[PDB]
């Protein structure tokens, strides 16, 4: 059982263009998370998938593995299936690079899932988050079973508060784990109806049946598209050391 | 492949007390559902499960068949359940005491679905409603993928518009289809949380992994709750006439 994790690094950004050649403490984000995922047992490789060279150059730099792919992609999930068909391997790991603070043991806990149970088509992460911070739209929400699969992903505040001191929110860390497999029979997969009003690409899965199993972290660190929270990033990263 | 219809109706209303035993143009509520349950093709029984004895004696008074069951039933649900024990059958239709305007080509629908797939556990309905009513935490919506499998219920306007003109929205109509074991194995399952927060009981199955398919059809008419919509529903059928 061969995984590999892949990190989508494209240059252009509608909100921050060249997000991830941005300089957080001496290195370029997309460093900092190359040099985490390289920290995750279990991987036999750690692949930068980029569209523009302006980033491929800045990888290699640093001597990250650089695979050019197509500068059309609509969705890092498709670019990661670009990257399925050259790059070998039974898991696919998708982190992606917008979050330099990625926390290596919850990569860890993401392919432990999927080795746990080889039937499992998808694996993902999730943690709690108050209901205050479930209103937000930008926060995703996600509801799961017994079995921590997933029920649902919405933008929407889920559960419903009606006995609001019984509901309980999971934020989704947007890192997936997927079966190669998955991702072959995935370019087929017909967008969804609550995919493009959501907004939600993860939903296409669900759409098809495909099951996706979640995984409870801890409340993890700020991502990186707010120039503003890019502060505590840097004031975090800064400081982490 | 035999199949029942059970169809629950406590005394008890905390606005219509006797309810069940509410005049609709000339006949007990109860008795409508009821002559409308006889229609439904390939049924091979209609009960009515009751905990009063004035509501039993007026079915029985129409010449319709009735059963006792706890007075200290929680739900509706939860009476079929005890009803499951002394009626033999391998599909068990629930259908709501306070809606005399039930469709029985939409029964029809239902029973076909579980027929059509031996394999699944339990089958309810749904249909189109827009934007501006899904806002109603009174209406519970939900929302399937391909196969028409149920994703999640809630009160919440799911699938979320943030890209309105891409979201299309389903009501629940709370009719259900179970096949006889989940009922078997019914009292066993725990309540869940998301069944907490929203108060859906139906979420208690889905927690526990439990399969249910929706199928669509038109506009259901009104049930009996407020002596608004008792109002409401006694006219309707009055011009349906
Ligand atoms: N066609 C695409 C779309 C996204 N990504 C990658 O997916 C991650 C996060 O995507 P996103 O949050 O959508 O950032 P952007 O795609 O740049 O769009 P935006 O700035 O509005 O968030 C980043 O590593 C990004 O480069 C990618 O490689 N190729
Ligand atoms: N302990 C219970 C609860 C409900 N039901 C039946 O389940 C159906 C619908 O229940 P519900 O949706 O909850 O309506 P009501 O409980 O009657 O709402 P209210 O208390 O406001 O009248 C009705 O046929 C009702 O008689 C039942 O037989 N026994
Ligand atoms: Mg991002
Ligand atoms: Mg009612």
């Amino acid at each position: 059982s061969k995984a590999v994790i892949v990190i989508p690094a494209r240059y252009g950004s509608s909100r921050l263009p060249g997000k991830p050649l941005l300089d957080i403490v001496g290195k370029p984000m997309i460093q900092h998370v190359y040099e985490r995922a390289l920290q995750v047992a279990g991987v036999a490789e750690v692949w930068v998938a980029t569209d523009d060279p302006r980033v491929e150059q800045a990888v290699q730099a640093f001597g990250g593995k650089a695979i050019m792919t197509r500068n059309d992609h609509e969705s890092g999930t498709d670019r990661l299936v670009e990257v399925m068909h050259k790059v070998e391997a039974d898991i696919y790991i998708n982190l992606q690079g917008d979050e330099p603070m990625i926390r290596p043991r919850d990569v860890e806990t993401l392919l432990q899932g999927m080795r746990d149970d080889p039937a499992l088509p998808v694996a993902t992460l999730c943690h709690a988050i108050s209901a205050a911070e479930a209103a937000e739209p930008s926060t995703v929400k996600v509801v799961v079973n017994t079995r921590q699969d997933a029920l649902y992903f919405s933008r929407s505040p889920i559960p419903y508060p009606r006995n609001a001191e019984k509901a309980r929110y999971l934020k989704h860390v947007g890192i997936y784990a997927y079966r190669r497999d998955v991702l072959q029979n995935y370019s087929q997969l017909p967008e969804s109806m609550p995919e493009q009003a959501e907004s939600l690409e993860q939903l296409r899965l669900m759409n098809a049946g495909i099951n996706i199993r979640t995984f409870e972290v801890a409340a993890t660190g700020p991502g990186v598209d707010t120039p503003a929270c890019l502060e505590k990033v840097r004031a975090l990263m800064a400081q982490e050391l």
